[PDB]
């Protein structure tokens, strides 16, 4: 990868930015640029590539075979009872949360059992996260 | 990888930035640039690449075979009972949280059982995180 | 990898930045740059690469075979009971948290059982983290 940048606020080549309650008087500028970028990414000069796969079974006897794939889940349990009794009193709540399995991002590729691969593979993730905000 | 940058606020080539309650008077500037970037990334000169895979079974007897994949889960349990009794009193809450399995990012690649791979593979993650904010 | 930089606030080539309550008067500047960058990353001159894999089973007898993958979980348990009784009194809370298995980032690659690999592999992670903020 090339130039995978995360900028918090602002990005530029040249910036003359002026913000607040300042004062200019008689400012002069100038700029001369000769930029050039000969990207030559991910090029191939191949004569004979032979991917392959096979299986040969002869005079065999096979019984009770099991091939699971990854990331299984079984017999899980969640129990979040919230009981509230009360009598002749005073209560008050604010910004109460109960969270179970709260996802944000799930990126999956080549999640297989068998995988012959030739080439490139990328996974990029840029974000600004904030779960709870109260006051 | 090339140029994987995380900038907190601001990024530039040249920056003349002026912020607050300042004073300019008779400023002069100038710039002469000859930038150039001959990226030649990830190039191939291959004559004969032969990926492969196979299996040969002959006059065999196989019984009760099991091949799990990675990242299994079984018989897990969570129990978060929240009971509140009360009598002739006063209560008050603010910014109360109960979190179970709160994910943000999950990036998975080539999560397999068998994997023949030829080439490149990347995984980039840039972020600004903040879970709880109260007051 | 090349140029994997984490900058807290600001990044530049040249910076003339002026912030607050300052005073300029009759400033002069000048700049002459001849930058150049001949990246030649990850190049290949290969004549014959032969990845491979195989299995041959003959006149065999195999019984009760098990091949788990990595990162299993079994019979786990969590028990966080929160009981509150009260009588003729006064209570008060603020910014109370109960967290169980709170993830932020999970990056996984080539999490396999078998893996023939030829090439490159990267995993980059840049972040600014903050869990709880109260007051």
């Amino acid at each position: 990868s090339i130039d995978v940048k995360y900028i918090g606020v602002k990005s530029a080549y040249v910036s003359y930015d002026v913000q607040k309650r300042t004062i200019y008087l008689n400012i002069t500028n100038t700029l001369n640029i000769t930029n050039n970028n000969y990207y030559s990414v991910e090029v191939e000069n191949i004569t004979a590539q032979v991917q392959f796969s096979k299986t040969v079974i002869g005079k065999a006897r096979l019984n009770n075979i099991t091939i699971i794939g990854p990331l299984d889940m079984k017999q899980i349990d969640y129990t979040v009872p919230t009981v509230i009794a009360e009598e002749m009193s005073y209560m008050y709540d604010f910004c109460t949360l109960i969270s179970i399995k709260v996802h944000n991002i799930v990126l999956m590729m080549q999640v297989t059992v068998t995988t012959t691969y030739f080439g490139h593979s990328e996974q990029i993730s840029q974000e600004r996260y904030q779960y709870v905000d109260c006051g």
